[PDB]
DNA sequence: TACGCAAACGTTTGCGT
DNA sequence: TACGCAAACGTTTGCGT
């Protein structure tokens, strides 16, 4: 069709292609002339075309777990901002934990030549480790690591530790000794590194949490109900639950309303992760904050790099979690004995 | 590099795509030689060299708003599903109701040469309507209207108003006759069109809603909050709010809870979406369900015909919304006299 | 029986003059 | 000064034999 645009213009598709791109001068009057034709013709320069010949399809993937979960969801709409206003177009893809709908996403994405690679695969087993480092020849960035597994990719790291130790913190603190706890996955950074940094704060304060006082959720506000529900329906219950995510957080909220228990008046509970409306949980949650937004413009940011400056060597960038104090939390019985 | 194959293995191109897609016989012994390339070579056919030549590139966009939102991530999350398992690729979008951003993401997908469009717009000015319209070339539909807007355009209808209604009889059978509203953007089906619902099923009994009870929201809790707070925080106030959406409840929900009031037991509330999580509100929220998950594979799948049955003609598919009972609402004063 | 020749798809870009 | 010739990018596919 740039053939059928230089032709009603009487130029070459040479000249046609030149003015598109403002890649050299040319005459206004002809300049125009060849608007005139794009205009009527109603031409659309194809991408793919054009994508063959200069090598970039100026287009990038996100090879995610799952889109509507709330962290999720709003790391994406970042890292979205980002590929637009950087020309970027984004691929979504969720394999939802699943190994061959990996392979598959991460084939179709290579076969449809992504110029960069965002990586959110929340689990990573070997195999999984392996595939990925099959389309190293593809620059990409894991943003969901703790520390930096392999050697050819570049990592953003969010400190989950550190940020589960202020979460204890927090509580001990505040006059807290009997701290429950509900962590997501321990296959996942968010997971169990979360968990740890809680329990080093917890082994600091000689603060031993019962086993029957700490249960996995997987992240999803059903799996906060039980573990809730487990925790508060037992002889003895903390005073303190830790909970490793808002949402889950949310359930184990709704629970301890429907078994007439008050928050934070009867349990004091802290969530993490801050997600947009945690302040509008009720009560208001004091959570720890996961800097989504930077985790996930730093994420492109990286892969630009890679990109056009061609660069080889990995990197990692850290990004640090931060307490935000609402109103899901109370003075325990040693507040005063402090 | 389909060259490099077809060289390792002695063999044509033209026998190693044949292989490639078994579009015809090819003796195993062959066969196995290309694939034998196709591995060590570490081979992987050109999705856009094929999509310059089969001209299609088997890749949707989706031209959103947001994704952040509850309700909007979840339609997404579906339609991604079902690119997925019928082999089409994800091009999200988001044009934040910015027609500039609109322009711009309709124009990078045409060029990028998506095989159908996906349209969740929102609000749909004339300067809209236009600028979608020149497009009618790409198969697409408008997934978000109530009524069927154009004649270019396939159209997938909630029902919104049916749902508004049903909403309001709730209410009315409940007990209620003194009730408040906090509508979405009345540029919006889901804003205006709910509403209006609402309003048939109270005229019909002849309640009549003060016009200082009635209040904007934008879909946000944050609205939502703002909201009630008016409604509450006035000599006279209703006894049963309508909430034009799920978020914006569990706005109105918190609020309630910071002025004291009980819910349902001072105050009734019913919303409208029956988002993911919203059984996880506190109380468990009474919603009036969208059936996001078959709007979303409802659009899909016309797309999908269009696009290979080659249809040309419109279409448009009603979806029903229904009510779900949670807990929070309570019989009004009026329920024993029914 | 089983396979190749070679032109085409829609652009870009180096050497021209 | 201002523009074209023509080959190339990586595939697919019709006519062959
Ligand atoms: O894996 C996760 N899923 C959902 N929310 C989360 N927040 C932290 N990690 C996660
Ligand atoms: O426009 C909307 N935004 C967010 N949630 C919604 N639920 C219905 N309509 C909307």
């Amino acid at each position: 069709t740039i053939k059928d645009v230089a032709k009603r213009a009487n130029v070459s598709t040479t000249t046609v292609s030149h003015v598109i791109n403002k890649t050299r001068f040319v005459a206004e009057e002809t300049r125009n002339a060849v608007w005139a034709a794009i205009k009527e013709l109603h031409y659309s320069p194809s991408a793919v075309a054009r994508s063959l010949k200069v090598n970039h399809t100026k287009s990038i993937g996100l090879l995610a777990t799952s889109s509507e979960a709330a962290y999720f969801a709003e790391i994406i709409e970042a890292v979205e901002k980002n590929c637009f206003q950087k020309g970027y177009t984004l691929i979504l893809g969720n394999a939802w934990n699943n190994l061959e709908k990996q392979r598959a996403y991460l084939s179709m994405m290579a076969q449809k030549r992504v110029d960069g690679l965002l990586v959110m695969c929340s689990e990573y087993p070997e195999p999984l480790l392996a595939m990925l480092e099959e389309y190293r020849h593809i620059p990409m960035v894991v943003m969901d690591w703790g520390e930096a597994k392999a050697d050819f990719t570049d990592a953003v790291i969010d400190n989950a530790f550190e940020g589960g130790y202020m979460a204890g913190r927090y509580l001990i603190e505040r006059g807290h000794r009997e701290i429950g706890v509900i962590p997501g996955p321990l296959e996942r950074n968010t997971g169990a590194g979360r968990l740890a940094g809680f329990m080093k704060a917890m082994e600091e304060a000689m603060i031993k949490v019962p086993e029957s006082w700490i249960v996995q959720g997987d992240f999803e506000p059903e799996s906060g109900y039980r573990a809730m529900q487990q925790i508060l329906s037992q002889p003895h219950r903390p005073t303190a639950v830790f909970c490793g995510g808002d949402i889950m957080a949310m359930g184990a909220l709704c629970a301890a309303d429907e078994m007439g228990l008050r928050v934070p008046q009867d349990v004091s509970l802290i969530g993490y992760d801050n997600v947009r409306n945690a302040r509008y949980f009720t009560p208001a949650l004091t959570t720890i904050h996961q800097p989504k937004d930077s985790l996930g413009e730093t994420a492109f940011n990286m892969l630009l790099d890679r990109i056009v400056n061609k660069r080889e060597e990995p990197q990692s960038i850290e990004v640090h979690p931060r307490l935000i104090e609402r109103r899901s939390v109370a003075d325990g019985p040693f507040r005063d004995y402090r």
